[PDB]
């Protein structure tokens, strides 16, 4: 549910949350899932993905 | 350990990866986590955050 923040944390990209070391956080639900950082075997490159687009071998 | 995507992504970021339905992707582990959306209760902003920088109330 709630969770607090151990270390302080700068945003990369324009959809990254900034936030300090302590800050109360709350999981927000949406339909792309968490987010995994993924390499392709098919095309070979690598970032993150959204969970819910994908699924097991 | 190795996933199918069922269907298309377009990158929104310079991090995301960009991917076709059918496309084979291994996990690769990091030292951040999964990441999660989340709102801040203490800034009020909110985005997406990497897991292993919080911990439950």
């Amino acid at each position: 549910m709630t969770f607090v923040a151990l270390y302080d944390y700068e945003s990369r990209t324009e959809t990254d949350l900034s936030f300090k070391k302590g800050e109360r956080l709350q999981i927000v639900n949406n339909t792309e899932g968490d987010w995994w950082l993924a390499h392709s075997l098919t095309t070979g490159e690598t970032g993150y993905i959204p969970s819910n687009y994908v699924a097991p071998s």
